[PDB]
């Protein structure tokens, strides 16, 4: 009755959450979805036939940001309004929270991929309001199950804050946020503030991390009381932590792994 397994490419499935297909499509065993224009289709038959003639082989848009075989595609929801419908769809499959996905024309969509002699494959993408009243720099943010925790969601959140970086503003995803994206925002979160804790050397004050890292204020002062490195004096949040400390934390299992990150010399971008 509702749709509850997807193919895409070469992956099957499970759904975790509801998303609204129309009725007939939810009947089916499986919906299959083309993995580049993302088109929604009924049977394994026209799943088959439409793979013999669909053109696509990666996202429609911009390619702005392109590194080895890691890819991000711009696509704004006014000019291929039925591929970014395809995608909301697709990711409220596997997000709670998500409440938008025909009105996407006042969104961009950057799709990430991974880049293969075939075409470009799709892992995940954030949406971001084009004007956002509450200085949301992503709306939404998913990684297909296959590829969560593998590096791409800590990628997709730090491409995030380059573009907020390049736009000269601070942005905080909007809320709420899946259990994974809380701990995952933390601990980029951790990581940036960390890093250049350890580099300026060298009394950063909280206003100088925000303008540095595109971070809000509020959330940098939630993720150093998480580190328990900041001191309150007279109403006032201040950073105390010793060079020491930061590395303690640095040389942590969380901070172990190889990291995709993103490399400012291969983002084509300017504000809108
Ligand atoms: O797949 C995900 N998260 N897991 S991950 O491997 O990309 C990741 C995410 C953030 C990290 C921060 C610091 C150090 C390593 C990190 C690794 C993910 C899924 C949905 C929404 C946001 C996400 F980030
Ligand atoms: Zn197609």
């Amino acid at each position: 009755k509702y749709v509850d397994k997807i193919h895409i490419g070469n992956y099957e499935i499970d759904a975790w959450y509801f998303s609204p297909f129309p009725e007939d499509y939810g009947k089916q065993p499986k919906l299959w979805l083309c993995e580049y224009c993302l088109k929604y289709m009924k049977y394994e038959k026209s799943y088959r036939f439409h793979l013999g003639q669909c053109q696509w082989r990666q996202p429609p848009g911009k390619e702005i940001y392109r590194k080895s075989n890691i890819s991000v595609h711009e696509v704004d929801g006014k000019d291929h309004k039925i591929y970014c419908q395809n995608l909301c769809l697709l990711a409220k499959l596997f997000l709670d929270h998500k409440t938008l996905y025909f009105d996407v024309e006042p969104f961009v969509f950057y799709i990430l991929t991974e880049v293969d002699r075939q075409g470009a494959h799709i892992v995940g993408y954030f949406s971001k309001e084009k004007e956002s009243p509450d200085g949301n720099n992503v709306s939404c943010i998913m990684i297909l199950p296959p590829y969560q925790r593998r590096g791409y969601g800590r990628f997709l959140i730090a491409f995030s804050y380059e573009l907020s970086k390049l736009e000269s503003t601070v942005g905080s995803p909007e809320k709420p946020l899946s259990d994974l994206g809380k701990l995952s925002y933390r601990s980029y979160w951790s990581w940036v503030l960390l890093e250049n804790l350890r580099d300026f050397r060298g009394t950063l004050s909280i206003k100088d991390l925000s303008q540095m890292t595109s971070i809000t204020q509020n959330d940098i002062i939630s993720t150093l009381q998480s580190l328990n490195m900041v001191k309150y004096w007279k109403g006032q949040h201040v950073i105390c932590v010793t060079p020491k400390l930061v590395e303690e934390h640095l040389k942590s299992a969380q901070y172990k792994k190889p990291p995709i990150t993103v490399d400012s010399v291969c983002l084509k971008w300017a504000p809108p």
